[PDB]
């Protein structure tokens, strides 16, 4: 098979207090309008499964796929629970590209698992995409640990370069999703007063200034070498791992396309949030 | 009401892997008897409901409390889902004196919700222990969102503080646990071979052994100044808002009691983890 | 009195090392003309004291001032002694400004000593610059201790503040220097192969671009609200308090000239290094 | 040749304050008292060079050995000008020694330079432990760069290894002095209310009282392990490279003597500060 689509988008929980009556509705229609291009895209580059990085799913030890057949449930936060709540999902699954993943991404050495357990649910970085591009279920969807707390960016790096191995051997077209952030400062709890639309620091919105123009302008050697002490010094989500797995499966240093802005960066509870995608090399 | 028992407690998967038949079978059976110790003296204290300030829910705003009035489902872990699986779970809420501990906490000025929500799911840190200690359903349990990511220790503290009135509001007796760790730098992905029982830095394993000392001593006052550091150096599970949740209720620096180590301090996966009871003051 | 010039300049050792005869001959040629240039505009305002900001003289307690009399010596580097030995040096001084600047910071709040004392020897920061624009002893010069271990820098804030009121008290022209780093990320001591013109770290080198274009661009309230930031994650020379006192003499948040680089960025010895003239605001 | 003797020791300005007439007189005698012990115990043991690492000495590049024929000068503190000023001084050195130190400590891998140049002066933690233990010239002095910025703690262990194999091929008995702290979270400028004998962080208290036990129940291993950490998270005197040397010197983690306290540890303006010998392995 063939990859041909990668992005970077945002999940933040913005994006369904955006469709609710309140003072906030819109607050994050152009989050939304991005999801859905690029869903489009997807349909237009006739994509049959997605694989969604999710900086949401947290885990200690080796990378885990979510492969499961089929996905169905009801979505509560835990993080807003009388906002989000009781939220109807339904998708169907790849256990195929998740089986040739951990065949794949296991030869380079990384530790990885694959799971097809029908009560291992679907975690929130790849609902939140899943909502704005696939309530017709035209996609299949497999999902990626990648709040990883114990780990190398370099296995991640090795996680994207053995997923391109998989999807060779697959039979279908594949779109990739780094769902995370930027910078991920979360506004300190005694500054809520300051709403959604600012950043904690100054220092994390023009540190995300500067990464968004070296990806407009193709600096993934630079940006490839910078990554750790991005992750470490502007608090990436889940440690900026859906980030890596991305860079990886495109080429990491030798990645050399200008990203493609579909949202502008944007503040989002203090965070640094964008919609991007990444061209495939020729 | 009165607050009968407060306790400091682990909630690692290592205790549902003691369990299962393999190599590992008893690999946590000192730390499953702490629990059940802990419990029977919950029985004998009359306790009614147990409040848990669980290190495993995660929130970047606000205190959540989650009163429901009934939780009953199956449990997955998306941590190790091939082992910790389909977990059934029943045990009855305490909307009342959830309710009690919203009023009085928001005095305190803390941002505080109580949630009384069916689709609102009891988090790990909660269901270990009530799996050693409440299968029979002897208790009422309530949870705490102790994983906090954007928080003031100092309004950790003033949650605690606010529990103690709601407490004395409530018509019955109530035990409160801290669900989390001590250092919780969890081992490196690529030291899996090192197994189960191991810390991954041997300076973890001295400061936490410090710490005991420290608790075993009544040197509170010393410990409640040191916490902001321990929880950053030490990598606090949810940056032990769930130890200053439990140190706010018993009174801070003038707290004056000698713990009781239930289980002596262990390591778990490159973790510091302890079963100990704080014993009131008069 | 009038603040007639404000500059940021580097004193790396690399400076007097392009003077010596061998490999590495006229390495700095470009920074030595940067430093002869801004010498030569201070002749042409018709300055007749300058004060540095010395980011090598390290003080624990207090902002110090070195305003005595008279500055006559031979100075050996502690760093690089093999090189940098029994260098000649003499200079004029001003304890009249010195007693101003001790006058008005104290009446800021700020902790600071102004010093008198034959004994108490240029530092490094300060020796370098007299040496390429101070030969023939046209200016007067008084020193500021600005590697601060354990300051604020609202408080190095507050020393560029008061040095403009001691200033205008002061019956002459003045100019100020900033005598320091970008970056200060030193390249690591088993990395010595690699020589005296390249970044530790690829993430230094993309932060100092940032911020160079957001002094070009005049962006000096998103720059001080950083500032804090920089100087951790980028390991400031002393903490950036040397730049810090210049921007709290220019105006901080308020101010808004367009930075004039005399010499553009450069590596040295794995930290940051640049020429620059601060306009003064009308 | 022979090492007879091992110690770490404080070089507290403090030490000099206490000598003069105020307040503060007598407030170091213990320190002083300490110094002059271990200075006798060095005339008991017929010591007739001392090796100082010297936590004062800041390097960027490589280790440096002051091994200069004769130091004499007058030294002025730029920490604290008023006070400790026109500090008269007269020491032998010891060029022979020197020489062998950089020949044994280069076969290692470690980056070495000796110096023996008349205007190399004497740094600060040299100029303390002679100034208390060797007004008579008793003694030939060599002094050590361990205020090391960019350097591995491997790297001082193996300068302390060659030292030994240097002290063997010497003619003479030698002593060692780790001339440094053990937490140096200097007080903030802010809080000079609180005077000089405070820690600035009950934290740093805490783990100084542990490492202190440590020492006392010869726990090397475990100690050496630790030492990365101390050294980042308790703010090390130059990084801690004075401890390294001299647990290098004495074996590492295979030393196994119990630290004889001579001074117990004190705060110093906001610092940890003792005075222990390290008895030599038989
Ligand atoms: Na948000
Ligand atoms: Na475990
Ligand atoms: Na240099
Ligand atoms: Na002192």
């Amino acid at each position: 098979g063939k990859l041909v689509l990668a992005a970077k988008i945002t999940h933040v929980p913005s994006m369904y207090l955006s469709e609710l009556p309140g003072p906030h509705q819109g607050c994050r229609q152009a989050a939304i309008d991005g999801h859905k291009e690029i869903g489009q895209r997807c349909r237009d580059l006739d994509v049959d499964t997605i694989v969604v990085f999710d900086s949401h799913w947290l885990v200690n030890s080796a990378f885990h796929i979510n492969c499961g057949e089929h996905f169905k449930g009801i979505y509560t936060s835990n993080e807003l629970p009388h906002f989000i709540k009781d939220m109807e999902f339904e998708y169907d699954g790849n256990p195929v590209l998740g089986q040739l993943m951990q065949e794949e991404i296991a030869k380079t050495g990384v530790r990885v698992q694959a799971h097809n357990i029908k009560s291992l649910e679907l975690e929130y970085g790849t609902l939140v995409p899943m909502r704005y591009m696939n309530q017709d279920r035209r996609f299949k969807v497999v999902s990626v640990s990648a709040f990883c707390t114990s780990h190398s960016l370099q296995d991640s790096r090795k996680f994207g370069e053995g997923l391109i191995k998989a999807i060779e051997r697959y039979d279908g077209n594949v779109a990739i999703f780094a769902s995370g952030s930027l910078s991920h400062r979360f506004i300190w709890d005694w500054e809520a007063q300051r709403g959604m639309d600012t950043y904690t620091r100054e220092w994390d919105r023009q540190v995300d200034k500067h990464v968004v123009k070296m990806w407009e302008n193709a600096e993934w050697a630079e940006f490839c070498a910078m990554l750790p002490e991005y992750a470490e010094y502007c608090f990436g989500e889940g440690g900026m791992h859906d980030t890596a797995m991305l860079l990886g499966a495109l080429g990491w240093d030798k990645y050399n396309q200008p990203a493609e802005i579909i949202t502008p960066a944007f503040p989002s509870s203090g965070t640094g949030q964008i919609n991007a995608i990444f061209p495939l090399m020729p």
